[PDB]
């Protein structure tokens, strides 16, 4: 109907700014439910949608988005009404169309989960993308083989968005959990999320490369895939599971295959961006009950506004975010 | 009480003999059932279990197997009665224990699978290790999401034993079969077996390691690994998976991790020798109704005697076996 | 045999009595089980078979009841013992059988429901009929895909029978309650049963019979009917479904077909009176546990002996009871 | 990125179109997924979103279509590759964007449902919506208690598209099928898809409405609402369940409480164009095993092409077309 | 409503004599539903019910039957409609209340199971009661673990209904069948019913009890009580289960505990009479699909008239007959 | 490698005496995982083993156990890794392999079961085998409609290790328990427990047999056979179950047929010694959570060090010790 805030990235012949413009609802796109967003928006995946050189983003005409939940303002399509309470995140929220960190966003039904009862807007927001991964994560290798008896489990990546929450959520479970920071201080905060040890990243990837090197851990959620990776697998027990998504740290993977064929190890493609709905949905109510943490707003390390966003989307990219950062509108 | 004819190796100084020699019952271990087998097989693992360097037996003294099927004769555990028809497959048996290549083998009760009444004691055999690796791909890999109207399914080193089984296990599934193989003028064969269509080895690794190439297959089972597989997994559709379980072509795999986070593919690894007897009577009863092919006996290669066992396993060792040998006692 | 007291109606030449007289052991029908009751209530259909014009009872030395839940006294069917807690519901007591208004009382054992663990026999006369039928609306509408996130469900003819206990039942499920009664000041009430926002009957039904208006419920429980069930429908969300089981508001619902077609909404019947044991006997298991309110007690009106019930017959049939009256015996 | 032949409505003033023109690969919408469309997508919604009046199409510009199984020749979507037979169905498609009822088409990949693999893209054609509405009404029918045993299932409205097919599936899951038409001599092709007994309209709905009627039927597929439904639903058996999806033969429902109430009967509204793809995949999966009749074919009146199909919009609403009819491209 | 044809038993002079009477619709039971019975069955039961000294029927002048199948002719129960395919088995028929071994039945709704689809009104009477008692022991066993690989299973009476039943359905479902008789010559026609094994009473049971024997069988079929039972439980392997059901030829049991404690066995008790309907139900279903034989027919002895039943009833009780004889009505 | 403390067992000449002896790691069977065992041995199968005449121990190298928990100290199984706690229990251990009486205890990985999360390695062996069978006991009759709305059960033998810990096990479940002791004015000892009512043997079994008793309890635990059982069997309600698992006070069991045939009881047989693995896991998963009980350490006679486990052995068999005896190393 009328004018808002909202956080754009936009491209000036070779470098890119990131500016928080005033724009209509006529400039949003005419195929999709009208929502008022209200909560969040900011991730890794966000800082690196702001930088100038990224692969992420082409046409740059667009709003900065992935992960937004709010309500119905306006909806076209039957499927959804006035007043409903929704999630916006991933497929194509921030990379090619105008996303979920401004107020007001047109995304179409078939990318809205409906708000869990046991989550609020806020709560939905506190995980995010790191914490929809982080999730997923868990319900992947629950499937391979995971569960609280046959050993501890290793995360990586710790302090970060996805590894984080993949601490809490495993806690609540009732795994044994491991935590690994290249950090050191960070153990009076990561055993406050319910990790029972913290380890250094040379604890993970040290001794460089072993074929079959001792078992440690039963499964592991990895954040951080490159050459630790190809030492992670090495290290996990009979019948385990690795769960990837993560470019920290290396992007190439150095694996032998040994801990695949002799100890029946499984690593396994997390990917948050085109999950299917069916699994969305489901993964969304085990974040509301099954694996929702006591913790939660604990990895809350700053309750960002949309003015604040453009400093706070280099601070994640540098490991100036402990946790993760929230947006209120 | 009676004696047997076995195939025993010996190790003479820095040499393996491999000997057809009579052992009587008394030389068998008192641990375990005791089981007159009439019908075993030969794997990859048996000609270099016969032959110095194959990196699978330690202490020599040993009767090759891996592989029996047969009747109980005599039983101390309570669990089998004298008569009953039992597979005894993997865990240790012709790497640290005396095996099935032979006329009566003590195996302990904890490894024994009876025999699926769909299925007789030649056609366990016709299967064996080779078959129940492939049957356990097939089996990981719809635990992840492999289903006939999602893709043409790829078989990496077809031909082979493993291999061969899980074109004919994928065709009666009802999986477009693709299969794989460096050998020109066998594709006559792979079509009997079931095999919709046949490429080469260059049509999935010759082009060079990339890191997301154009999506073909959706899952593979791929008995080769090496740098082979390394290209294979991004070749993969969107939420597909990849079962190993083979080396033979290439030790280290380069992972590239961009197939696991952006196609969210897992890489599954396949391990027969130590799998749980949960999952492994649950694959032998899937071996003897759903993936149980119609061609079947198309994979043997030739019926083979006790006495012809020594040539046979040379002929494992060089390529003179399309299909599979199995041993009749 | 034993006297007892037992709530009688009869019709002499044109007029339906109701009174408490003196019933012998060997008066109640020969076949069946025998129960002493202790525990009853009153129902709106209790009053209709108490009353001439109710349609309800057609030959009349009858003793009314339809409900009750006690222990097993006498017993020549083998599948109940002397001392089992059963529930006496529906079929044809109290309608053309002797029911359970009534110390002991003869009924079948095809009809006798086992009382759950976390409910007494108090507990289950809280419930009742209306009780039940509540619950098996909830139960009928959940496997049409009734969820405590896809928006808030309405209960029409609140303060009554089932819907005073259907609003504590979803209350305790998890669903967002809106309450919807003719009658004022009764707002406070309703929100105690487990009721968030109250309206109005015309808030459900004043425009009257659009076909297609504004998405406002994703369910309904209504035992009111009539053309503000008509109007109901049209305001359903996506997907969703209403239950009847009442004709307070009328016989005649003008339907549109649209929402059943565009919307594809449901409407399902409820009949608690001829309800399959194993639907009856899995409805009972979520009234003790999954339906099982913290309020329960609330719903409570007053607790009424035996020789008090032709009053109370009066006092149902009219707009005086809030909630329920159970019956001590 | 050649031109190709293309079936476009034009409103031009006040007379709508409907002719076939040359459409460039531009021209069609960037945002979806392209697909050279193999078959189909003639149905009664495309007749009115060629005529003038039936409100269905707002934006007149518009490529007409519903129902289009082809073969995806270029994706950014990594859902999908080169190469998948996949199925567009409902949602849009044909009504505010681009249609299938012509050689290749834009459609994004939430739309888009795998081809099954017991089912080719002719077979999926012969279905459509009419395949898809009938086959989601018998699977909406079965989740409310439909057993082959409970009774007769009714299809009224038959010879049609929706009940021709909804007879079909019907018999071959095992009921007894009863089908009702507004015309005679149709009693052949009726017996011929799989009708036990052939009824007129008049049998359904004549003698004019009832509460509640002689117990008949059980169960209902309803393409043909209005007057029929309601008299319709008092003649279902207790526990029974009645599909609508069709809005012929009126579209007010003169319905009356009472076979609700007291004999346990639901109104299921079946909706195709807005299924969530988690139904929509099981439902197309039932099609092509559980719900695929051994005729098939006999549903399909004739073959036309792209040019010739206008007449073939003309002929569809005025009645002309006994089962449905196929485009080929 | 007049007169029909009824098998009735009185008891003149004090004795038992049962003939065919000529009975009115009155004179039913006017509290069920009246169901004309097309096709009957005489059991061991029936035998009993027709004798002095069997302690079946108290109270004479009584129709005998136990079983019935046809189809609904009058209904005072909502659940039921005319014309609706019935079976009418148990619970207080030809024992309490009068049978089906006569022309129209009046039994009420709540022991009627619906005609599964995959069978005749005639074939439902080849099973009768002793069908179901075959049936259910079959349901319990492999709910306690008893599977076709495991080993094979003895069928003690193979000779009777519910002996040669149990061949059959086990001989469908994969069980190797071993069929123990008292009477030779008999062979031919138990391994014609599914029995690949015939063996004597004697090979079983010739005197001499053990606390534990030989494992020789997995499980049991047994509709005969006493010292062979006894026997055969300490034959039993381990994990093993007996299905009880009769009484022909013994009542005591000496038990030992030994095959309960050390083999781990389970003693499995069949009632047919007061089965619930919940199980029942699902029962019946089996022996349409599943457990349903490719013989049934071979297990028909002869099919009878109404008036040829008297002397049929005495043809049972002193094994005459080789299998289940049916009655046309 | 080092030497540690073990209870062993040694036959001089023809007496058996039992002592604390050391034993070094060597000593040990070299093919078993070695695990310091950290808890508790001491069962009544123990008392037996280590006496003449006892007949459960056949040869004498052996260590007294037969249950064990440790944590895993070196493995050559690649299934289990060094730190992981397991639970060594049944089989061959304690009988004719050495048992967990001693600190390291050689056993094979597929006897092994991981340590329950929400078990301790003391509170794994509070349950030991009379705990397990048990629990197994709950498990086995839960599968033969076990349930609390039933009934109340039975339980016999209590003050015992198998009835004393299924007292608890039920009543944490929602059972109402009725518990047997031969000993009186230890009442208040099983309302500890979980006993809502204690009654004598004579309750049980006193008036010597009959073949149908009245009906009392549906549900059974006897850890207590013999005559009682018998007695036992005729008082259990409709589709009821007893569990075994003891030979206490008798081993022949007079029972009839008619609480089987007429009544559908079972007489479950449950081994704890050679339950699979499949199971086992399943049993040791729900004695954490399902089964757990609020008193636990209750059950906890008195803890014991390794030297004093002689005097132990003594202390059973007589009626002494009234729970289970924990063992710290």
């Amino acid at each position: 109907s009328t004018l808002f805030q909202a956080l754009q990235a936009e491209k000036n012949a070779d470098d890119v700014s990131v500016h928080v413009k005033t724009i209509s609802t006529e400039d949003l796109p005419k195929d999709g439910v009208l929502i008022k967003v209200a909560y969040s928006g900011i991730n890794y995946k966000d800082g690196l949608a702001g930088k100038a050189g990224g692969n992420i983003v082409r046409e740059y005409p667009l709003i900065l988005g992935i992960d937004a939940a709010g309500t119905v303002v306006s909806s076209n399509d039957p499927r959804f009404a006035e007043g409903d309470e929704v999630i916006a995140t991933s497929y194509e929220l921030g990379v090619s169309r105008d996303g979920g960190l401004s107020e007001y966003a047109s995304v179409p039904g078939d990318w809205l989960v409906p708000l869990p009862q046991n989550l609020s807007l806020k709560e939905a927001m506190v995980y995010g993308t790191a914490g929809f991964t982080a999730a997923l994560s868990v319900h992947r290798l629950e499937q391979n083989g995971l569960s609280p008896e046959k050993g501890s489990v290793l995360v990586t990546g710790a302090t970060g968005g996805v590894g984080g929450i993949a601490v809490s959520m495993l806690n609540k479970r009732g795994y044994d959990v491991v935590a690994s920071t290249g950090n050191r201080e960070a153990a009076d905060y990561l055993k406050q999320l319910g990790a029972s040890e913290v380890i250094s990243r040379e604890d993970v990837y040290d001794g460089t490369l072993k074929a079959l090197s001792k078992q440690q851990w039963q499964g592991a959620v990895d954040p951080v895939g490159g050459k630790q990776l190809a030492s992670l697998l090495s290290k996990i027990q009979y019948g385990g599971s690795v769960a990837v998504s993560g470019l920290t740290g290396g992007g190439e993977v150095p694996a032998t295959v040994y801990p695949f064929i002799l100890r029946g190890v499984s690593l396994l493609g997390i990917d948050s961006v085109y999950c299917p709905m069916d699994v969305r949905a489901a993964v969304w109510e085990r974040m509301s009950s099954d694996l929702k943490p006591d913790q939660l707003l604990t990895i809350v390390d700053r309750e960002v506004s949309l003015e604040e966003t453009p400093g706070a989307l280099k601070d994640i990219l540098q490991n100036r975010i402990q946790g993760r950062v929230i947006v209120k509108l």
